[PDB]
């Protein structure tokens, strides 16, 4: 097959409930995966959002995979990425 030891976050892009890209990051790149996916109008001052269960924060472009999923909680599985553009 083809296991990875890191981890993925599942963004949202477009207009959609049901549109999203998800994406297998280390520790060394942040929300590139996020905003290179879910761009449009040119990454132009915009930032990654975090919801999970209710729990919904503003996450910042250099926020690590995990670096994100170590905030949320017990449920690293449970949130979703969410591309905001001003």
């Amino acid at each position: 097959g083809g296991s990875m030891m890191p981890m993925f976050l599942t963004v949202y892009l477009s207009n959609n409930e049901q549109h999203f890209t998800e994406v297998p990051v280390t520790p060394e790149t942040i929300c590139r995966d996020v905003v290179d996916l879910c761009k449009e109008p040119g990454e132009s001052d915009c930032h990654l959002a975090e919801v999970w269960c209710g729990s919904e924060r503003p996450v910042a472009d250099n926020e690590r995979m995990f670096d994100v999923l170590q905030r949320f909680g017990s449920q690293r599985n449970e949130v979703r990425f969410f591309l905001r553009h001003e």
